[PDB]
């Protein structure tokens, strides 16, 4: 029995620990050492070691450990021979274009596919792209990835430290309560991370509270700024205009994608997302004197604008860490000043868009594609993938003598589309 | 023609000033000097150096100088002679009490009372007072004193420093547009300071922000703490809890004290309050992008859940000053860390209680008394008054080893209350 685990960063090391410790699987690995200097110091620094390592911090976890892998491939290209399970641990907008590398012998074999952090619409993508070499393929998809993991040492990116672990994780799967699920969740019960089995991927991708929030946070005018062109003074991506760009335009931005969204998940007949409760109960809490209980649970029945007024001050109570210990002064941590992540220049000096937005980008136009098909009408995420793409046409207009990467090109993703119309039309 | 200024602090000596330069008086003032180390201090200043001194910053104002006067009195019983003018810069609840101790004579001599810095309904108490004396008194309010006016040194209380000067001030009299009104209207032109002639004294009164926000923001459980038993850590009178009292729950106190007060305006027909536009337009500007122009304008015809939003933003907008000058790491200056003033003993060792919240408890008593005498329910104003009655009834029982002011006293103003009873009954 062999996996295939495509990735060769933080996650996919945890995530191959997991399986080293707790399966019987065979464990390959594939990055793109070919193509990245990033998978290229991987791959030569496990070449020299021959082992990775996770370590933990706050104890209390099983996912610490030193392994070794079978066969660590440098090339998607250069995968070869059958694998029953292949785990998703890269970004979900190369999902298609990794797969679609693997050979057809590869691909006829896989009986099973995980996705980590896939977005909403993900197993969609895979299953309908998989139904053509398999014929009754299980994909399984996760709301998110199961902690923090990162490198502390650029130069021994074989070692990775999990830091945090999420209170709450969600799973389903095209095949309910499949034999897969069930390992999972007694893996689950083994690394205590509670874990609630849902009835359908679609589902568990919606379970990601980054879905809702990370659109209206950088694909408006001010982030936008602040990512391709700079700022004369730090500006913060969870303070207040003008420190931030949070605002009461940028909260009604963020209720008006959400009810998109939630008449998209009514017609997949997925239930709601109650995003406040999601918030405050699962991501971080606030004091009991900032939000009134009722409010919270209540919070999808109550008016439009007091929605957004109890998102707003949600946004407001976390400027600091409120549980955090004050200042001899009253002074408590800063919470949210977190900067932006500008456009930067490779090793190869080209430039690339940071994760957020570019991720956001291909998961709102997946929403988009997605509200199109089914006669919903998505006016708010029209305007934030028009504002990202009018900041690709500017820096490409300002920026003539540079080297830029495909994330600035137009009409990005034609095969996901595709591939989502083709499962759509079909179910 | 002789005036009698009543106070000998920052305020008294700033219109004296004024007084002195710019109209015909012979000045006489008086304070407490004789029960009161400050007033002691003053006096035993201006006996020394016969002069006082009005020194300012930002110039453009024709308020500095120095001046003596005709004569200090060290205690109000000491008064003596004919008085057609009388200027009370004193707080406000001590308007009867100060007047009613001054001579039949000189009572009787009185044309004209400026009360600088009232409350609402204080003109009321004033007239009724003085028509027992005077058949046709002018009493003048305005809504706030003109500006700042501190002591730099406390050793030299005659010299004081005038920083700050409001955009607008407004003045109303018992008699229209009188030849008294004319020559304050010239006058406020003289110094460059905005003033809108009003058509009564108590429309003047409730042109003042402090009288809607001070009871909201420091007669609850949090603040009322701070300021009778102290905190562990430093808390803040602006700021967001934990760090101070501003929630959901203190904005909506907030908006209920605001409409009790409008119904009472309604009542004797004085023109409402847009609240949030007076805080945005004449107290403090916030960016364009923070607060609709149309929901500014507009406050009044919105929902009541809109309001809070509204005012809620308006507190989070100046935590900092979003006009002053960013740091080099994008932060601003923290407009919001204002201390509360806590209990405090004298130099005779007799705990008061600071003006913050003293001064708002006669202030809402009375706005409570006039409630209650137009039969217009109060319940916000109600719960404000029993907060602040139970903390000092709770620091009478834990501090019984000490010696406490009149503040902490049951049953006070009925000489107040009287008066207003009886002027809305004949009127």
């Amino acid at each position: 029995s062999k996996l295939l685990m495509i990735g060769t960063g933080p996650v996919a090391i945890q995530l191959a620990n997991i399986c080293y410790l707790k399966s019987d699987y065979e464990i390959d690995m594939v990055g793109r050492a070919s193509t990245s200097e990033k998978s290229k110091r991987l791959y030569q620094a496990y070449k020299k070691e021959k082992q990775f390592e996770v370590k933990i911090q706050n104890e209390a976890h099983q996912h610490e450990g030193k392994f070794e892998i079978n066969r660590l491939y440098k090339d998607v290209k250069n995968v070869k021979g059958e694998y029953e399970t292949v785990v998703m641990a890269c970004t979900a907008d190369a999902y298609y274009d990794t797969l679609q590398q693997l050979s057809l012998e590869t691909l006829q074999s896989v009986k099973h596919v995980i996705l980590i952090s896939p977005t909403f619409g993900s197993q969609m993508i895979v299953e309908q792209f998989m139904s053509k070499f398999s014929q009754d393929i299980e994909v399984i998809s996760f709301s998110t990835y199961l902690g923090d993991t990162r490198i502390v040492d650029k130069e021994a990116p074989n070692h990775v430290l999990t830091t945090g672990v999420k209170k709450k994780l969600y799973m389903g799967s095209t095949h309910s309560n499949s034999t897969m699920c069930q390992r999972i969740s007694a893996l689950a019960e083994q690394l205590k991370i509670q874990l609630e089995v849902v009835e359908s991927p679609l589902h568990a991708e919606t379970r990601n509270s980054s879905l809702y929030v990370h659109p209206p946070l950088f694909m408006n005018d001010f982030s936008l700024k602040a990512i391709f062109e700079g700022t004369d003074v730090p500006v913060y991506v969870y303070k207040l205009f003008p420190e931030g760009p949070i605002t009461m335009t940028l909260i009604r931005e963020m209720r008006l994608m959400w009810k998109e969204m939630m008449a998209i998940l009514q017609a997949f007949r997925v239930p709601s997302v109650n995003l406040l409760q999601f918030m405050v109960k699962e991501n971080y809490p606030v004091r009991p004197e900032t939000l009134d209980e009722g409010d919270i649970e209540h919070f999808e029945i109550l008016p439009d604008i007091l929605q957004e007024y109890l998102l707003y001050v949600r946004y407001t109570a976390i400027l600091i860490d409120p549980f955090s210990q004050p200042d001899e002064n009253g002074h408590y941590f800063d919470f949210s000043a977190v900067p932006f992540k500008q456009v930067y220049k490779n090793e190869q000096d080209v430039v690339q868009i940071p994760r957020m937005p570019s991720e956001d980008y291909y998961r709102t136009a997946m929403i988009q594609h997605i509200g199109k098909m089914l006669g919903i009408k998505t006016p708010m995420i029209d305007q934030f993938l028009t504002r990202y793409e009018a900041s690709c046409q500017a820096y490409k207009d300002m920026h003539q003598d540079q080297q830029l990467s495909s994330q600035f090109n137009t009409n990005l993703f034609e095969g996901d589309k595709a591939l989502v119309t083709k499962f759509l039309e079909i179910n």
